[PDB]
C-alpha cells in the first residue's frame, strides 16, 4: 500500500513536489564541489582568490535551492494535511451504522490527530532533505569518479549493501509503527469513553481503574516504541559501519596505490574528502527514511477506512425522490438481527402498516424491538430478509439523503450538540426561520422555560447537552423534530422525564397538527398514547395486539395487561527527566563523542597526506598507512558503538517521558472537578485531541531530534574549537558571523510560537468537533447533519491550513538563508586565509584543514533549521502539560484528609442551599430549600419539569459546592467530611445513564469499587432489578460487549442494569434520578417493590415523574422556584388540592 499517501497529491501539488527535488539536489550537489575545489588546489593566491570567489557565487545559489526545496515540499506537505484530515474524515462520516457498531470508534479521534501529525508532520521536510542527503552522497560519488576510477569504484560497489539495509530496516519501522499507532488509538478511545462518562466516573469514583486501564495501552505503546528506536538506531550504526570500514579499506588501497604511484597524493586525498562528506550525507540521510516509515505506518490505518467503501452511501444519487410523498409505510415479513450480535433474532419478520396521518403507536414490554422497528425504517440497518416499503416503493430503492430528510425522529434519550439552543434547533434543518424556531418551541411547550433564562436562544448547552434538564433536553429534541416539519414523525419516548403537565399540554399540541403528520408514538406513560389511532403489541419480535384503545382493552391482551397493572518549559520540561539522567548521561557522553570525530577527519587527512609526504622510506610509508587503516577500522567499530548507544539512550529516554507526560497530564484531568469540564473549552474532544497533541509534540521536541541536534551541535562546537586551535584570527570570523545567526533564530522562534499557538488551539477546537460528531453519530446520521459537519470541520482546520503554508515559507526562508549565510562565511573565510597566506601569517595547510573543519560543520548545521519548528511547538505544548498537571480544583477526589467517620446513620439535612450553575452564575435555580430525610425513609420530590431536582442529588454528591447555604449528612457538615468517603457510601442511579463499553457483568460490578465483586454478587443485583433473567438469556449471558456508552442496549435495559449498579453498593444512602426513566409498568412494579423489601435500613431519595413510583413514598416535597412549596406524605397531599392533586390528576 506504498505511495498511497500521495493519492491526494494534486498537479500543482506535484509541481510542488517535482521542484522541490530538483532544488534539493541542486543544494546537495553543491557541498561536496567544495571538496573538488581542493582537488584544483591540491601566483597560489590568485588560485586561493579564484576558489574564493567560486564559493562566494555558489552561496547564492545554495541560498536559492535551499529556499526552494523547503518551501516547495512544506507546502506539499501542508496541502496533504488538510486534504488527507477532509478525505479521512469524510470517509469516517460515510460509513454506515454497521460498522460504527462492529469496530472500536473512540480510536477514530485521537487516530486523526496523532496519525496526521505523525505522517505528514514525517513526510512534507523529511523527504526533502533525504532527497538533497542522497544528491550529496551522488555528487560526491560522481567527483570522486571524475578524479578517480578505482577508490570511487569500491565505494560505488560498497554502496548498495547500505541500501539494501535502509529499506529492509525502514520496512520493518513502519511494521512496528502500525503496532505502536494501534496501541495509541486504543489508549485514545479509552481517553475519550472516560471523559464522556466523567460525571458517572466521578459518581462511583472510579478514577483509579481507568487510570490503569489507560496505563496498560500506554504500556504497550512505549514497549512498541523502544522497539522501533533499536531497530533504528541499530540501522543507523550499521550504515555508518560500513562507511567507515569501506573507507578503511580504501585508505589501505591508496597505501597500496602510492607505491604504484596511480594516483597521487591530492587526489587521493580529494576522494576520501568526497567519500567522507558522502558518508556525512548518509548519516544526515538516516532520520528522514525513519520518518518516511514512520509516515506510511501511519499511512496504513487511514487509508484501509478510507477505501472502506459502505453499502448503503449516505452521499450517493442512485435513489428516487418522489415529488409527492404520502406519509403511507408497512413493514412486510421483516427478519433483522442487529450486526453487533449476530446471533440474536430480534425480529421474527412482523409487519405493521399505516396511512397519511395515522397515528400508530408501539406500547409492549420493555427492549421488545420498538426502537429496533424504527432504526430499521430509518433505514440505518439493511433488515436480512423484508420488504420494508413507504407509499409502496420499497424503502431501498428511494435516495436515502431525501428519505431520511422527509423523516423527523426525536432523540430517545435526546442528544444535543454542544452548542447554542438556536444552532441545536437549526441542527434539524438547514434553512430555518426565527419565527419558525418560535413556533415550533410554542408547539413544544418550551419558549417560557427559554424566555427565562439569559441569552433566551443564545445560551450554550454542554456536551450531549448536559447542561440542561432530562425534560427540558426532551423539549429541545421535540423542537429539533418539530422544525423539519417530517411527513413522518418517529416520536420515540418523548414524554419520558416530563412533568405531567409538560407531557399533557406536548400531547395536545402534537395531536393538534396530527392530522396531517404520520406519527409513530412510541411511549410507556400508556396516557400520552390514549388517543392513539392504532396501538401496537409488541411481543418475541411480532405484533399480536393491534386496533384502537377500546379493541385493544376488550381484548384483555399485553395493552390491558399494563393498563391495569397502573391501577515556558526550555528548562522545566529537560527537569522533569530526573529519573532518567543516566540515559542523558551516556547519550550526550556518545554524541560528544561522534561530533568531535566529525571534523576529525581533516586532522586523519592532514596526518596521512604528513606521512605521504614525510619520509622517503616505502616501508615506513607502508607502516605508517597501515596503521592508520587499523586506527580507521578501530573508530568505525567505535563509532557503531556509541551511535547506538546514544540513538537508543534518547529514543528510550524520550518513549518513557513521554508515557510518563501522558499517564501525569491523564490523571491530572481525572483529577480536575466537574465544573472545570462544565467550561465550553473543556469538552471531551478538546480534551483527547489536547492529549494526542500535546504529549506527541513534546516527544517530537525531546525524541531522537534531540539526540540528532546534541550531535550536530557538538560538531560544530568541535569544528570551532579545531580551528581555533589550528587557527587563529580566522575562527574569530565565523564567530563573529555566528550573530546574524543568532538574531534570525530569536526571530523565527519569536514567530512561531504565536503561529503554533494559534494552531494547537484551532486544532483543539477541531478536535471537539469531530469527537461531538463521532460521539453522537447515530443522533447526526438521523438528521443528515453529515454535510454541516464536514463544513464546519473544514472551516475549523482552515486557519492551521493558512498557519501551516505560513509556516512553510517562514521555514523556508530561516533554512536557505542560514545555509547561504554559512557558506558565505566559508568562502569569506577562505578569502581571508588566502589574504594571510599571502601576508606570510599561517601556513596553507593550516588554512586547508581549517577550511575543512568549516565545511564539515556546515554539512552538520542542517539539522537545527529543521530542529527549530519543532522546538517551538513543543514549548507551547510543554507550557500547557504543565499548567493542567499542577492544576487543583477547589475539592480533590484524590484528596486524603479530611473527616472519615466510621459508621453513618444515614440522615441527610438541607438547609438555606442557595446555588447556581456556574456555567450560568447569574441564574438561580436553588431558594434556600430545607429538607430532612431520616435513616430507611424514602422521601421523594416531584415538581415542574427542569426545576433543580437532579439539583439537589448533585449537591448531595459534591460535582457542585453550594454557593450559600449547609448541607449536613447524619449530623455532620458535607464539606468536613472526607469527599472520597461520602462518594463511596452514596449511590446515584443518574438519567439517561451512560454505561461503558465493556462486558455487562463488568458494568454493574463498576459500582462498588476498591473490593472485587463475586459473579453471584452481580447475578443477585440484576436479579433485584429484574434483569438477571435476560441478561441469561442472551448468548454469551454476561460476556455481552454494550455497546460505546451503553448505545447498544435498549434504554430500559440500561436503565436496568445502572439500577443494579448502584444497587450492588447496597449504600445507606440510595440516590435515584429517574431510575424508571424507560420501564413497562410490570417492570417498574416489580423494582419498586425490590426497592421497597429493601426500603428500611437503607435511606433513600427518589426523584421521578411517575406518581406511580412514589405513590408509597415516606414524604412526598413539591418543589417550585426551587423552594419546598407543598410537602407531606401522599395521603396528605391528596387530601389537600395543591400542585400535586392537580399533577396526579392530569
Ligand atoms: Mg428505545
Ligand atoms: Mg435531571
Amino acid at each position: 500500500s506504498v505511495f498511497s499517501m500521495f493519492r491526494y497529491s494534486n498537479w500543482l501539488d506535484k509541481l510542488y513536489m517535482v521542484v522541490g527535488t530538483l532544488a534539493a539536489i541542486i543544494h546537495g550537489a553543491g557541498l561536496p564541489l567544495m571538496m573538488l575545489v581542493f582537488g584544483e588546489m591540491t601566483n597560489l593566491e590568485e588560485d586561493m582568490t579564484r576558489y574564493a570567489y567560486y564559493y562566494s557565487g555558489i552561496g547564492a545559489g545554495v541560498l536559492v535551492a535551499a529556499y526552494i526545496q523547503v518551501s516547495f515540499w512544506c507546502l506539499a506537505a501542508g496541502r496533504q494535511i488538510h486534504k488527507i484530515r477532509k478525505q479521512f474524515f469524510h470517509a469516517i462520516m460515510r460509513q454506515e451504522i454497521g460498522w460504527f457498531d462492529v469496530h472500536d470508534v473512540g480510536e477514530l479521534n485521537t487516530r486523526l490527530t496523532d496519525d496526521v501529525s505523525k505522517i505528514n508532520e514525517g513526510i512534507g521536510d523529511k523527504i526533502g532533505m533525504f532527497f538533497q542527503s542522497m544528491a550529496t552522497f551522488f555528487t560526491g560519488f560522481i567527483v570522486g569518479f571524475t578524479r578517480g576510477w578505482k577508490l570511487t569504484l569500491v565505494i560505488l560497489a560498497i554502496s548498495p549493501v547500505l541500501g539494501l539495509s535502509a529499506a529492509v530496516w525502514a520496512k520493518i519501522l513502519s511494521s512496528f509503527t502500525d503496532k505502536e499507532l494501534l496501541a495509541y488509538a486504543k489508549a485514545g478511545a479509552v481517553a475519550e469513553e472516560v471523559l464522556a462518562a466523567i460525571r458517572t466516573v466521578i459518581a462511583f469514583g472510579g478514577q483509579k481503574k481507568e487510570l490503569e486501564r489507560y496505563n496498560k495501552n500506554l504500556e504497550e505503546a512505549k514497549r512498541i516504541g523502544i522497539k522501533k528506536a533499536i531497530t533504528a538506531n541499530i540501522s543507523i550504526g550499521a550504515a555508518f559501519l560500513l562507511i567507515y570500514a569501506s573507507y578503511a579499506l580504501a585508505f589501505w588501497y591508496g597505501t597500496t596505490l602510492v607505491l604504484s604511484g596511480e594516483y597521487s597524493i591530492g587526489q587521493v586525498l580529494t576522494v576520501f574528502f568526497s567519500v567522507l562528506i558522502g558518508a556525512f550525507s548518509v548519516g544526515q540521510a538516516s532520520p528522514s527514511i525513519e520518518a518516511f516509515a514512520n509516515a506510511r505506518g501511519a499511512a496504513y490505518e487511514i487509508f484501509k477506512i478510507i477505501d472502506n467503501k459502505p453499502s448503503i452511501d449516505s452521499y450517493s444519487k442512485s435513489g428516487h425522490k418522489p415529488d409527492n410523498i404520502k406519509g403511507n409505510l408497512e413493514f412486510r415479513n421483516v427478519h433483522f438481527s442487529y450486526p453487533s450480535r449476530k446471533e440474536v433474532k430480534i425480529l421474527k419478520g412482523l409487519n405493521l402498516k399505516v396511512q397519511s396521518g395515522q397515528t400508530v403507536a408501539l406500547v409492549g414490554n420493555s427492549g421488545c424491538g420498538k426502537s429496533t422497528t424504527v432504526q430499521l425504517m430509518q433505514r440505518l440497518y439493511d433488515p436480512t430478509e423484508g420488504m420494508v416499503s413507504v407509499d409502496g416503493q420499497d424503502i431501498r430503492t428511494i435516495n436515502v439523503r431525501f428519505l431520511r430528510e422527509i423523516i423527523g425522529v426525536v432523540s430517545q434519550e435526546p442528544v444535543l450538540f454542544a452548542t447554542t439552543i438556536a444552532e441545536n434547533i437549526r441542527y434539524g434543518r438547514e434553512n430555518v426561520t426565527m419565527d419558525e424556531i418560535e413556533k415550533a418551541v410554542k408547539e413544544a411547550n418550551a419558549y417560557d422555560f427559554i424566555m427565562k433564562l439569559p441569552h433566551k436562544f443564545d445560551t450554550l448547552v454542554g456536551e450531549r447537552g448536559a447542561q440542561l434538564s432530562g425534560g427540558q433536553k426532551q423539549r429541545i429534541a421535540i423542537a429539533r423534530a418539530l422544525v423539519r416539519n417530517p411527513k413522518i414523525l418517529l416520536l420515540d419516548e418523548a414524554t419520558s422525564a416530563l412533568d405531567t403537565e409538560s407531557e399533557a399540554v406536548v400531547q395536545v399540541a402534537l395531536d393538534k397538527a396530527r392530522k396531517g403528520r404520520t406519527t409513530i408514538v412510541i411511549a410507556h406513560r400508556l396516557s400520552t398514547v390514549r388517543n392513539a389511532d392504532v396501538i401496537a403489541g409488541f411481543d418475541d419480535g411480532v405484533i399480536v395486539e393491534k386496533g384502537n384503545h377500546d379493541e385493544l382493552m376488550k381484548e384483555k391482551g399485553i395493552y390491558f395487561k399494563l393498563v391495569t397493572m397502573q391501577t515556558v518549559s526550555f528548562w522545566r520540561i529537560m527537569k522533569l527527566n530526573l529519573t532518567e539522567w543516566p540515559y542523558f548521561v551516556v547519550g550526550v557522553f556518545c554524541a560528544i563523542i561522534n561530533g568531535g570525530l566529525q571534523p576529525a577527519f581533516a586532522i586523519i587527512f592532514s596526518k596521512i597526506i604528513g606521512v605521504f609526504t614525510r619520509i622517503d622510506d616505502p616501508e615506513t610509508k607502508r607502516q605508517n598507512s597501515n596503521l592508520f587503516s587499523l586506527l580507521f577500522l578501530a573508530l568505525g567499530i567505535i563509532s557503531f558503538i556509541t551511535f547506538f548507544l546514544q540513538g537508543f539512550t534518547f529514543g528510550k529516554a524520550g518513549e518513557i517521558l513521554t508515557k510518563r507526560l501522558r499517564y501525569m497530564v491523564f490523571r491530572s484531568m481525572l483529577r480536575q472537578d466537574v465544573s472545570w469540564f462544565d467550561d465550553p473549552k473543556n469538552t471531551t474532544g478538546a480534551l483527547t485531541t489536547r492529549l494526542a497533541n500535546d504529549a506527541a509534540q513534546v516527544k517530537g521536541a525531546i525524541g531522537s531530534r534531540l539526540a540528532v541536534i546534541t550531535q550536530n551541535i557538538a560538531n560544530l562546537g568541535t569544528g570551532i574549537i579545531i580551528s581555533f586551535i589550528y587557527g587563529w584570527q580566522l575562527t574569530l570570523l565565523l564567530l563573529a558571523i555566528v550573530p546574524i545567526i543568532a538574531i534570525a533564530g530569536v526571530v523565527e522562534m519569536k514567530m512561531l510560537s504565536g503561529q503554533a499557538l494559534k494552531d494547537k488551539k484551532e486544532l483543539e477546537g477541531s478536535g471537539k468537533i469531530a469527537t461531538e460528531a463521532i460521539e453522537n453519530f447515530r443522533t447526526v446520521v438521523s438528521l443528515t447533519q453529515e454535510q454541516k459537519f464536514e463544513h464546519m470541520y473544514a472551516q475549523s482546520l482552515q486557519v492551521p491550513y493558512r498557519n501551516s503554508l505560513r509556516k512553510a515559507h517562514i521555514f523556508g526562508i530561516t533554512f536557505s538563508f542560514t545555509q547561504a549565510m554559512m557558506y558565505f562565511s566559508y568562502a569569506g573565510c577562505f578569502r581571508f586565509g588566502a589574504y594571510l597566506v599571502a601576508h606570510k601569517l599561517m601556513s596553507f595547510e593550516d588554512v586547508l584543514l581549517v577550511f575543512s573543519a568549516v565545511v564539515f560543520g556546515a554539512m552538520a548545521v542542517g539539522q537545527v533549521s529543521s530542529f527549530a519548528p519543532d522546538y517551538a511547538k513543543a514549548k507551547i505544548s510543554a507550557a500547557h502539560i504543565i499548567m493542567i498537571i499542577e492544576k487543583t480544583p477547589l475539592i480533590d477526589s484524590y484528596s486524603t484528609e479530611g473527616l472519615m467517620p466510621n459508621t453513618l446513620e444515614g440522615n441527610v439535612t438541607f438547609g438555606e442551599v442557595v446555588f447556581n450553575y456556574p456555567t450560568r452564575p447569574d441564574i438561580p435555580v436553588l431558594q434556600g430549600l430545607s429538607l430532612e430525610v431520616k435513616k430507611g425513609q424514602t422521601l421523594a420530590l416531584v415538581g415542574s419539569s427542569g426545576c433543580g431536582k437532579s439539583t439537589v442529588v448533585q449537591l448531595l454528591e459534591r460535582f457542585y459546592d453550594p454557593l450559600a447555604g449547609k448541607v449536613l449528612l447524619d449530623g455532620k457538615e458535607i464539606k468536613r467530611l472526607n469527599v472520597q468517603w461520602l462518594r463511596a457510601h452514596l449511590g446515584i442511579v443518574s438519567q439517561e445513564p451512560i454505561l461503558f463499553d465493556c462486558s455487562i457483568a463488568e458494568n454493574i460490578a463498576y459500582g462498588d469499587n476498591s473490593r472485587v465483586v463475586s459473579q453471584e454478587e452481580i447475578v443477585r443485583a440484576a436479579k433485584e432489578a429484574n434483569i438477571h433473567a435476560f441478561i441469561e438469556s442472551l448468548p454469551n449471558k454476561y460476556s455481552t460487549k454494550v455497546g460505546d456508552k451503553g448505545t447498544q442496549l435498549s434504554g430500559g435495559q440500561k436503565q436496568r442494569i445502572a439500577i443494579a449498579r448502584a444497587l450492588v453498593r447496597q449504600p445507606h444512602i440510595l440516590l435515584l434520578d429517574e431510575a424508571t426513566s424507560a420501564l413497562d409498568t410490570e417492570s417498574e412494579k416489580v423494582v419498586q417493590e425490590a426497592l421497597d423489601k429493601a426500603r428500611e435500613g437503607r435511606t433513600c431519595i427518589v426523584i421521578a415523574h411517575r406518581l406511580s413510583t412514589i405513590q408509597n413514598a415516606d414524604l412526598i416535597v413539591v418543589f417550585q422556584n426551587g423552594r419546598v412549596k407543598e410537602h407531606g406524605t401522599h395521603q396528605q397531599l391528596l387530601a389537600q388540592k395543591g400542585i400535586y392533586f392537580s399533577m396526579v390528576s392530569v
